This record gives structure tokens, C-alpha cells and sequence, in this order.
């Protein structure tokens, strides 16, 4: 018996469709904010379950008698308020006897400048304190953060523009880091074991821009500029304050070596990772 | 203006008698739980405020123009439990606008084998997460964990028994714990910083067992037995299972090196530390 949370959300779903290729639907529980959301899911043979990180009684509820957890990380900007949703799912999931869990950090994060590494580290801690056999995922930046649809308004302008200078990103994407999650929860020797689960041919702005005008056949360049330049690009672009912020802060990190480290523990897990060039033509 | 959660317990009476040496009780905020607890507080001049760490509601109140706040940890054996009850209280703080918050850790955590030490972790990096200024009070064990009343039923029977082996403990006094608490509150420079403060004069059994034997006249010897011998000697004299396997863990910890690193942090924050020989004749 497999429970997947955020099951509606990106990463979740693509998780439960790599599942559903190496179990039957019967084994998949969804757990999941909005129960109407997940009627796809249960039109497929898998079992929905309601659980709110923001309601300790839900989660007591959807983790009864589940054998693995993957528990997958809350998406909220409030980091402290991220902390205390965390605690409230790794308390429910120990009441629950919940007999494994996996949970998505972050790469590297004892190194990170980036706030959002403390949630992760503290939740992982939380998780050690119960015991239960754990396996941290520790995925890395999402390469679907930098390379999606959004790369025609620099093929449009023939700039992509961002504050990350020259900095090295050794992002995955969400679907390479939801087989390993898949992987992880359905075979034998991952228990009490962390991975980084980050690309080991890593990559710049300058290289992505050359593969867009590779791809485009329109000459687009790395515009690189400072974090307030980049704030003001974004917001000006129709990019809420908030965000544009965070956007600025995860390049201004890369600029100073935050996705720079690398290591095998993705490919040894999933096998050959897919090329940045693949990527930017889906994206296309 | 200075509060103190855990005001009623040991520890944070002991920082309030010492916060009362240095500003007017005028300045000083007692949160406790019990508010009946603290009327010799309030005789004092020391303002009270009900704050419980199961009830967000009362630490938002609590909290409610707090400058700076010395978070004493809570004593719940459940220590999934406690870190809801940890979370709970930063986000309070956070949420308050906290100006400064120092936190009563654990020593050496990060290497520790005490499940309690994921815990005191997991808060750290909780509060890291708030961007509060803050100052990590990373307590050893408590001598008087060790040394105590109950010292009588050895001089009695003539023997320490425990399950600590040869390991060395660097233990600190619960009030010169206190003192530190109370000097880095009342004093610039600790901002953002994190002191290990533990003893730079660690001691054994064997050696608590001599002194012990110089202080009472009578001849007493450490016994070191095995983990389950321990937990039987401590059960049977009247300690409850939960407490009696929680002290052989400690014990066995303490065998494993868990006390033995030391730093001079302590000393150089308060200035001479009180020799073993004098905890003991106060104890007995
Ligand atoms: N490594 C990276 O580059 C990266 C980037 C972004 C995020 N992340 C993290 O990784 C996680 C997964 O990524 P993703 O692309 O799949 O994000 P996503 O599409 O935003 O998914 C977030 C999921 O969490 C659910 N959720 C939000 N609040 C909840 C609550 N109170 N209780 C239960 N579920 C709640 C959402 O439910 P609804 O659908 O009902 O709203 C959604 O299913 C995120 O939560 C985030 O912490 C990582
Ligand atoms: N370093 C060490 O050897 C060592 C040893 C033991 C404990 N500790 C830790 O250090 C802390 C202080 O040590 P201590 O000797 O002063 O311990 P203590 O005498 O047991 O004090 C614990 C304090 O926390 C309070 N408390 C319990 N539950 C609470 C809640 N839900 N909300 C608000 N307050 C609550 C208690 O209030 P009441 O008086 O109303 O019950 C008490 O004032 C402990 O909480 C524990 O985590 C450290």
C-alpha cells in the first residue's frame, strides 16, 4: 500500500502515472486537498483520500493502515507556516504507524543560501525523530522551472534574462525525480538512505540560450543582469512581487554556486538522464 | 523587555533569579503554562503571561510586543510531539515580530545518538527559517541529572551504578546554564551565533565515585553494569519504565562518547565553572 500526497499537484501526479506502471491501482492511495480535483485519478483504479497538511484529524484519517508514505513537500510561500504543516504530517504519519516514508527535499541543503533548505533540513529531523525508515529524496531545482513555454517570450525578444550570472545548474526534471521517487517506493534497499538527486551534466544560462537558437533557429543570447534589474524585468513582465522576488533569489543563488555540485545517485537510480536539448524542444 | 517561556520549570526560574541581578523586574515577561504557579514571580515584579505550546492562540497573546525571547525547550517525552509544540512556538514568535530569540538546544547535536537531539535541531533550523536574529544555547547535560539527592542511596548501598562505562561526561550545572541564558540576553555581540556550552573539565564515574567518597567519608565505587541491567536496578527502585530506559539511554550514550567533546565557550561567556566536589557537597 503506496499514499502519495500532493497527488493533484505536478510532481504527485507524474509520480502516481510511473507507479501505475509497476503496480497495480489498487496499492496507489491518493491523498490529496481537494477530493474533486483527484476524480481522474480515481477514474483510474487508484484510491483517493482526503488530507489537508493544515488539519492534523484529515491526515490521522488518510495515513490509517498505510504501509509507504511518500510525502511530498507543501508548495505554501509562508516557510514558517511550511514548518508547522510539515510537523503536523510527520506527527500524523507516526500516529498512523506508517511503516516507510519518503520525502522530497532539496539537494545539498546543509550548503544552500536559499531559506526554503531550512523547511527541508528541519523536516528531515522531524522525520529522523520518529523513527519510521525513511528515504530523503533530495531532488534538485526543477529543470521545468527555467525551461518551459515561457522560453518564447526569449526567442520573441532574443534574450533570455536573468540575474544567475555565469553560476552552473544541475536541475532534473520533475518527471526524472518522480521515476526515482517511483523507484525508490517499489524496490528493496533504499531504506534509511538519502539521495541528491541532481543532473551530472550540469549546464549555464549561456549554454541553454545556445541550445534555444539551436532549436528556434532564431539567435537568442544570455542577457545576464543584477537581482533588481531582474525583479523589475519580472515584475514588468506581468510576475507578482512576491514571486518575482523568489524568482531573483533562486538566480542570484545560482550565481553564487547553489546548484553547482553534482552526483550520481540519479542516474544510478533511474538510469541515463534526459539531454537539456530534449527538453527545451518539448518545452517548444 | 525580556521573556522566558519554561518560567515556572527549573531552568528558566533560575534565568528569571538571574535576569533580576542585572534589569528591573519591570523589564521581565514570565510565559508559563500554569498561571497559578507563578504568583512568587508575580511578587516579584515580573510580569506573567499564560503561553502554552499546544495552543498557538496563547503564544500569539504571549508573545505580542516581546523584544527579545529565550525559547527553553519542553520537557514532553514525545519527541514528535515536541517538535509540533517547537514549531508552534516559532511561528508564534515569528508572527509576533520577535525581535531576538535564543534557544535552549543541545550541545554537539549534529553528532549526538539521543533521539532528542533531532529535536533541538529541527527547531534551530525552524528558526532559522524566520530570519530572527538568534542565539543557539547549546546545553550540555545537566550535572544535576547526575548529581543529586539521590546520591544518598549510594553512599548508602556503597556503589554508582550505571551503565556509562568509562565514558566522559562534560556536564554543566542547570544554573550556570542559566547564567549563560540571562548573560547573553543582557548583553550585545550574540547575535546570530551558536556556543556549545558544556565543561572544559570533563569527569567520569569513576571519578564522581572518589569524590563522592572524600565528600560523605564513606567508600563508594562506580559499578558499571550493562543496559538492561540498568533499567532493572532503576525500575526496581522505583523509577517508572518510561524514565528508567530513558536514563540507561543517556548512560549508554554517555558510554558511546556522547558527552566527551568539549569547548570553552561556557567559560569565556561566564567566566570560572563550579568544580564537580562542589555540586556534590551541595547535593548531599
Ligand atoms: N525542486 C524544485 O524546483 C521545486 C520547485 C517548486 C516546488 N517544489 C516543492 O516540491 C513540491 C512538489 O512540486 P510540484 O511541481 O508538484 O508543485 P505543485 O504542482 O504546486 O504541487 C503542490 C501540491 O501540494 C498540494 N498542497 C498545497 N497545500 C496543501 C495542503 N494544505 N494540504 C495538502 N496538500 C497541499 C497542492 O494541492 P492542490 O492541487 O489542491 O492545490 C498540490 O497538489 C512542492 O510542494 C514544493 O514544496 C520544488
Ligand atoms: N540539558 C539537559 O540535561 C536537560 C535535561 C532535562 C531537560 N532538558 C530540557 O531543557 C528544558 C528546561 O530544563 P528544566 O530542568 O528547567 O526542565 P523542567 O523543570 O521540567 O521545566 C520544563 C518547563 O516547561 C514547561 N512546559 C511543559 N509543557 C509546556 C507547555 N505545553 N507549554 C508551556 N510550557 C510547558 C513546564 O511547565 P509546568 O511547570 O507548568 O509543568 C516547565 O516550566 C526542558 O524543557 C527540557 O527540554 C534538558
Amino acid at each position: 500500500s503506496i499514499a502519495v500526497t500532493g497527488a493533484t499537484g505536478q510532481l504527485g501526479g507524474l509520480v502516481i502515472q510511473h507507479l501505475l506502471k509497476k503496480v497495480p491501482a489498487s496499492q496507489i492511495i491518493a491523498i490529496v486537498r481537494n477530493v474533486e480535483k483527484a476524480s481522474t485519478l480515481a477514474d483510474q483504479g487508484v484510491e483517493v483520500r482526503h488530507g489537508d497538511y493544515n488539519q492534523p484529524e484529515s491526515l490521522q484519517k488518510a495515513f490509517a493502515g498505510v504501509s509507504k508514505l511518500l510525502f511530498i513537500s507543501g508548495p505554501h510561500y509562508d516557510n514558517t507556516l511550511l514548518i508547522v504543516q510539515h510537523a503536523n504530517v510527520v506527527k500524523a504519519a507516526r500516529d498512523a504507524g506508517v511503516k516507510h516514508i519518503a520525502y522530497t527535499g532539496y539537494a545539498f541543503a546543509e550548503e544552500s543560501i536559499i531559506p526554503l533548505a531550512h523547511v527541508h533540513l528541519a523536516t528531515e529531523y522531524a522525520i529522523r525523530t520518529t523513527n519510521i525508515p525513511y528515504t530523503f529524496l533530495r531532488n534538485a531545482l526543477y529543470t521545468d522551472f527555467f525551461v518551459n513555454e515561457g522560453l518564447r517570450a526569449s526567442t520573441e525578444s532574443g534574450a533570455i534574462v536573468t540575474n544567475a550570472g555565469s553560476g552552473i545548474v544541475n536541475s532534473v526534471t520533475r518527471n526524472e525525480l518522480a521515476l526515482a521517487a517511483a523507484t525508490v517506493l517499489t524496490e528493496e534497499g533504499h531504506e534509511n538512505k538519502t539521495y541528491n538527486l541532481v543532473s551530472n551534466q550540469p549546464w549555464t544560462f549561456d549554454e541553454l540560450a545556445q541550445i534555444l537558437s539551436e532549436v528556434s533557429g532564431k539567435k537568442v543570447v544570455h542577457q545576464p543582469v543584477s537581482f533588481e534589474e531582474e525583479k523589475n524585468f519580472l515584475v514588468n513582465a506581468g510576475v507578482p512581487e512576491p514571486f518575482a522576488e523568489i524568482t531573483a533569489a533562486i538566480y542570484d543563488a545560482i550565481s553564487k554556486g547553489e546548484a553547482s555540485k553534482t552526483s550520481d545517485d540519479l542516474q544510478k537510480l533511474i538510469g541515463s538522464l534526459t539531454p537539456l536539448k530534449e527538453t527545451v524542444k518539448q518545452a517548444l
